[PDB]
């Protein structure tokens, strides 16, 4: 990543062991689970692209969705493209990044560090991120197993349960039908709460 | 978070991987048990709005609570907005946060180190973990298991498991009738200690 | 807690989730354990009485100890204002610390920082982990399980295993009796060894 | 490795003992699976060629891939000493290095430092680092167990797990073919699909 | 622990989770076998007193030790007080350390700091810490469970286990007897060897 | 460890506590495989004889294996007295090391620290590392299980495994003979594929 030094400068530091095996470790417990986004996210604070890279290759499993974020990332290299075409480069002169350069395949870890701590910044580090969580919320979306219209109270199931479920699957596939799945018993009291109840009030009445 | 370096300035570092996952761990094995909360807090030790909707989107169940919570944040946002109403920017300077600010949805991370490392600070990081413990408070209330009415010391039971039932069972739903719901043989006992009795004498008496 | 820095300045940083971890775990483990004072001392290294309120609260289980601590705390909080009574504030000058300010629940964090960095510092760390711990002694007196004269040798009871026992017991409940309670062959030995014996020589003798 | 510290200048650090754990545990729990070649890649980060043998000399199993691994090196370094043949040295100035100083087994530690702490610099581990990582690439197409064209979709297998197998597949030997391989009934939907299909519209359809 | 900062200033750093943990775990899972001596220097490094009671003090079990131990601390301070007698102090000046001062019961830590980081230093914390090491010992040798007369090479054993066995109990304990004790073929083998075998040269000829 | 600060100086810094745990199960999990070398000479990178003995001093079985190892560090120490003899030391000057005091039994830490940040330095701790690794290796030789003549490919033995067998053999007792061990089929095949074949080739031939 690029972090900040006592002295206040901005400086490449070596992505740590800690944090390579915890993002591995995330994605083979919790596969693509909404939550491994914000995860993600806060495993890669400050990458670079070349540190985005790392972190998705040493993935293992899951290759249908990688190299379905690879399409998605080269999409939008190719729409960065489309905004932001590039023009020998002066001698010694920051060059112009282009798609690949954002994704880190044609450039180096060296003209990343330069965008990045240039003034102003080019933060290609964070666009590239951008790309990289666009595709990783379509695989949550397609990985979703259940749609919400399945997601029913069962006759004997603690209203939280299923309240847990209906709002696990919500974030999943990215509220009255919520009275409308609930059970006979429930959707009783909550029909009888009347319009504007909030999530609390309607949980305590049928707890 | 925001922390102090070297040079005596108030910098941002990077949430740090043992941070997060024992967050999310801490939440997986105790739930919404009171004790979440001081942990809770003390995790986000000088956490920006950023840092705390990462703590709070980890979570990967308890997603009726993570709605709720949803539902007090957006209470206090419009609370703020209420009380401090804001004012295009002048070139430059800093811009008013309104409570969405706060909450760290419609406010960039750079945003945030600005209001809290200004001179005056303004501590948006602290004005929103405090909306976050309300609503967990609120959660926390609302799973605790068992009424205090319902709390008492079985025939068998040591006086102590009792009180440590009657006091987890109170610290969750947030002590005459201790003596109260005591078994027969400690009640007498207590009963005969007399008025002003500590705790203490209480549980060396009945042991 | 509040730590020396590079510059050489005394400045306040987060509580570890290592150390937030450490406690709980400890006390998970060895529940009230003489030897868990010690532990909570040296986790408590720089503590600011935040810290130290942070690190009680993070405990989930012995609610009837926290609050006998609770008690303990209180009292001493009382004995404070009875030998340092407190006197509108000047503007911007530092207050004196009362008992409540000292346990850390009517003084903010940027007063405690400023108490125990002034020159001369007033300790409120240190002076309200005194308190702490007097009131975690009374508790590890109180869940001792044994007294000591009820640890005798058993007749085929290796005499180590014994004096184990022996000052487990005598320091939870905080040496000619060694002897009075040894077994009939270790105990002829030991008369035989005399006045003055160590404990390395009873051991040796009884081995 | 050569990292940047607090004065902004190159140095040599010890190699952490979580980095060695991490590829040592990395070796034994996932062999020459593709993904370890980029963690081997993010481990190595700033490594001396020191640090590059001692990672791969810290391995004990797989000597027969070690032993190739040798063998590339060695061909590397002719390649090299091929291109850049070398010239007794000046006194106290930097001499040249040939392929058997990249590999680190002609160099110093000291040697080494000053050709990567060079102005221009030597990069002799990144030069070093790159002749390993192309061995390894031999390795793990040599260990990678089934061709793609034994990659067929089961009869009752899920669409997803089909094209996880063929991509991984395929990372290790280093797309109309896909739909070659599907079995009959999703081979149908995707000849339908037309040309010109996403991989994610292919497993939607499939789905 | 005391330990020098980026300034090249001796100060006092808090004794970390993982050393106390480390050092609490060797002991319970190692006893008093003679490595756990050198372990114990290591993990206190640059230790004040009262960082050597903390560790000394978390010790929950083998009390039998802690107390021998008390006595050989009590016996060299009061050796410490014959030789250097201690003379009220002058006004913000340096006393002179006694017995128990070392020992860190009647010294503070602050004490301990002027007194470790003082020019000329008095090393209290290595002083206290040759006395600790020398109870450890004593009671090293009085666990060690079997004489060296007893450690004889089984008529099925390997010489290497029967080695092992010797000069683990001799370390225990605090050559020619290894050729005695060995089973009559090796030690047949053994006397052929004649005099002046190195170790190496007897572990090959019974191999 | 002798390291650099942020100042640019060598300084001592306490051996870690993970550093030390790691050597000690390096040891207890892989005994003498010849792995352990480098690992040994990676986790005792920057350190000073005193760090040397304390890793060694904290394996706790293998003690056999020791005493061979405090034989050759003395022969060692002869030698060096004998190619660098030494001539009361000038008040205030640096003495001259003799073999005991590389070896850190005669030596004490400051004088340790001060040759090895002496200029010109004298690397007693590299020095002496080298004589451990010799100790080491003669270890590893001694200990290796079996002789590269008994490595013969199974009948059903995968080439691999085979070729994994025969250098893991070859390293502990630091290609014809691959050829001449394999089983009929393989050998067949080999020696078809003619002279100067590479080991890349010749396991392909046999896969
Ligand atoms: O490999 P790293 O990511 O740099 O981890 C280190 C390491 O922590 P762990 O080994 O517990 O992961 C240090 O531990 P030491 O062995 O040096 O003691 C610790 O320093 P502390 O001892 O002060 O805990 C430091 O933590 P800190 O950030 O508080 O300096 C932490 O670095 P990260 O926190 O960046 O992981």
């Amino acid at each position: 990543p690029i972090v900040q030094n006592l002295q206040g400068q901005m400086v490449h530091q070596c992505i740590s062991p800690r944090t390579l095996n915890a993002w591995v470790k995330v994605v083979e417990e919790k596969a693509f689970s909404p939550e491994v986004i914000p995860m993600f996210s806060a495993l890669s604070c400050g990458a670079t692209p070349q540190d985005l890279n790392t972190m998705l290759n040493t993935v293992g499993g899951h290759q249908a969705a990688m190299q379905m974020l690879k399409e998605t990332i080269n999409e939008e290299a190719a729409e960065w493209d489309r905004l932001h075409p590039v023009h020998p480069i002066a001698p010694g002169q920051m060059r112009e990044p282009r798609g690949s350069d954002i994704a880190g395949t044609t450039s180096t870890l060296q003209e990343q560090i330069g965008w990045m701590t240039h003034n102003p910044p080019i933060p290609v580090g964070e666009i590239y991120k951008r790309w990289i969580i666009l595709g990783l919320n379509k695989i949550v979306r397609m990985y979703s197993p259940t749609s919400i219209l399945d997601i029913r109270q069962g006759p004997k199931e603690p209203f939280r349960d299923y309240v847990d479920r209906f709002y696990k699957t919500l974030r999943a596939e990215q509220e009255t039908l919520l009275v409308q799945n609930a059970n006979p018993d429930c959707k009783t009291i909550l029909k009888a709460l009347g319009p504007g109840a909030t999530l609390e009030e309607m949980m305590t009445a049928c707890q």
